[PDB]
Formats: C-alpha cells, sequence, structure tokens
C-alpha cells in the first residue's frame, strides 16, 4: 500500500504545516501537524476542556463506530517550545492520503496548553519519530508509520515541504519526479528516539564550505533551523545590522535586508536554503526588525534541522531495519 497527502502552511510565514487526516467511522477529518520530532498522535476532542478549545476541529469518539477506549491508558507530553497536552486514549481507524491503519492509538486531549488553544489551525499532532518516544502509559503505543510500515510497498515516508506553498507527505514510495539529481542517504542514530544524523558542514552565501560535523535531528514539527552558536554567528555576521536580541529571544535583522543563502552538507552533497526562506518577518506588527530563521541551539541541547532546512529538500525517512535519511535538491 501507499498514501499521499498534501501538507499546507498554516500562515504566510510557514510557521507550521497541516495535513488532513481521517479518523473514525464515519470519517472525521482533522488537520494535524505531522511531527518527525515526536511520537504521539493526539487530537483536540469532545473531551478537551471547553475553555481550551478556540476554533479547532474536534474528534468525537462517541460518534465513531470503530472507536474503542484503550482502558487505563493516559498520555502527557511536553514539547521543546514549552507547550504541552495530556489526556486519555482510544484506538480507531486512521487514514492519511488513502493509507489506512486500523487500531491506531488516537490520544484524546483533556488539556492543552495556551499555545495550542491560540492556534485555531492545528487540530492536533501526528508523530513520526520513533515509537520509543511515545508517551502513552502504562502500555506504550506505536506511531502511524510504525503501524503502517509492514503493509507499505517500501518502509519509507517522504517530506516535501513547500516554501510559502503546499507540499506533500508520501508513505510507502519515493516519487522520482519530486526532486532533481540524486538522493544522498546518510546514517541515523535512533538512540534518542529521533531521526538524528550528522551534517558534514555548511556555507554562508557564496562563501567557502566549512567541513565540520553537525549532529542534529530532522524535525518537521520545528519551524526554524537551530545550529551551534558559532555557525549561527557566522551566518548573521553577513547581514548588516543583524544582532542577537535577548529581549526578542534570538537573532533579528533589518527588514530591509537581502539575506544570504545557507548551505548544509549531506555527505558529499549540498542542500542550499535560499535567503528568503530565512526571513520570518516583523517581530511585531509594523516593526522594521525582522526575526531570523536560523537561530542558536545553545541551551536547547540538540541541533534541529526544522522546516527552514527541510523545505529546501526532498527528504526520505527510511524506516528499514537500519533506518537512514535521504536528502535531494528539488
Amino acid at each position: 500500500s501507499t498514501g499521499s497527502a498534501t501538507t499546507t502552511p498554516i500562515d504566510s510565514l510557514d510557521d507550521a504545516y497541516i495535513t488532513p487526516v481521517q479518523i473514525g467511522t464515519p470519517a472525521q477529518t482533522l488537520n494535524l501537524d505531522f511531527d518527525t520530532g515526536s511520537s504521539d498522535l493526539w487530537v483536540f476532542s469532545s473531551e478537551t476542556t471547553a475553555s481550551e478549545v478556540d476554533g479547532q476541529t474536534i474528534y468525537t469518539p462517541s460518534k465513531s463506530t470503530t472507536a474503542k477506549l484503550l482502558s487505563g491508558a493516559t498520555w502527557s507530553i511536553s514539547y521543546g517550545d514549552g507547550s504541552s497536552s495530556s489526556g486519555d486514549v482510544y484506538t480507531d481507524t486512521v487514514s492519511v492520503g488513502g493509507l489506512t491503519v486500523t487500531g491506531q492509538a488516537v490520544e484524546s486531549a483533556k488539556k492543552v496548553s495556551s499555545s495550542f488553544t491560540e492556534d485555531s489551525t492545528i487540530d492536533g499532532l501526528l508523530g513520526l519519530a520513533f515509537s520509543t518516544l511515545n508517551t502513552v502509559s502504562p502500555t506504550q503505543q506505536k506511531t502511524f508509520f510504525d503501524n503502517a510500515k509492514a503493509s507499505l510497498d517500501s518502509p519509507v515516508f517522504t517530506a516535501d515541504l513547500g516554501y510559502h506553498a503546499p507540499g506533500t507527505y508520501n508513505f510507502g514510495f519515493i516519487d522520482t519526479t519530486a526532486y532533481t539529481g540524486s538522493i544522498t542517504y546518510t546514517a541515523v542514530s535512533t538512540k534518542q528516539g529521533f531521526w538524528e544524523w550528522t551534517s558534514t558542514g555548511y556555507a554562508v552565501g557564496s562563501g567557502t564550505f566549512k567541513s565540520t560535523s553537525i549532529d542534529g535531528i530532522a524535525d518537521t514539527g520545528t519551524t526554524l533551523l537551530y545550529l551551534p552558536a558559532t555557525v549561527v554567528s557566522a551566518y548573521w555576521a553577513q547581514v548588516s545590522g543583524a544582532k542577537s536580541s535577548s529581549s526578542v529571544g534570538g537573532y533579528v535583522f533589518p527588514c530591509s535586508a537581502t539575506l544570504p543563502s545557507f548551505t548544509f552538507g549531506v555527505g558529499s552533497a549540498r542542500i542550499v536554503i535560499p535567503g528568503d526562506y530565512i526571513d520570518f518577518g516583523p517581530i511585531s506588527t509594523g516593526s522594521s526588525s525582522c526575526f531570523g530563521g536560523i537561530q542558536s541551539s545553545a541551551g536547547i541541547g540538540i541541533n534541529i534541522f526544522g522546516d527552514v532546512a527541510l523545505k529546501a529538500a526532498f527528504v526520505v525517512f527510511n524506516g528499514a531495519t537500519t533506518p537512514t535519511l535521504g536528502f535531494a535538491s528539488k
């Protein structure tokens, strides 16, 4: 089997991407944030505290003839941005782009933190990291991909995120028309439960490539590119007037600037992030200070190849017995 679904930016900045997901019988379609940095499929629901729902579409398990309470199971997750959610668990039929999993754990939120409430466009998350990170207790549950894997034509999924445009998540096949050149594959460590890999270096604009190992995670659920402070300083030094602002919480730059590209290495291959991809717009409405899309990972404890980086590539999440990652230009 295969599946193919379009993923759409939630706003004009590509702050996140939503993908429609069918849950239950008859189908209830929710727009979920596919997150290769976590491993829980959780949704706003009829159980979510009413004051914490503000425009999201909710899953109502009592209206699904295939929903079953997973007795005794609870979940609770905290994300790197400080947001969180928790609740109980049903199993139900879940379909993505024509690919169907029966008995998928659907984690129903009883509580969500303010940032989830405040984002009316995201109805929940669909985790695509390794199932060892799933938070369900006392019986850990599998991700959608883990449950589908054996049925897929090939044990892979691909992320093809757009810049200011829709893109595609495919399951079970590699669309050879969706990228240019060849796909370069690179080793993955699953020791932390992430799609963790080592970039071979970087370049800023037209500058020379610096060969240096950068361990980080391919994380579709993180908006920006978080890299070591040395690398990030080297990038922003090429932008007149750019500075790190403690009060804003990262590097800012004059909105009048033209930003240089940023290249990262994948083995001997190179992925070029155009400068425009690194502009996240005014820090507040009407400001001429703009927020940068490359930020320091110092204090986060891990480097994160988030959407800024991934959207410049066609990315293969290869879930073979020994997982690997593939990157192609597009």
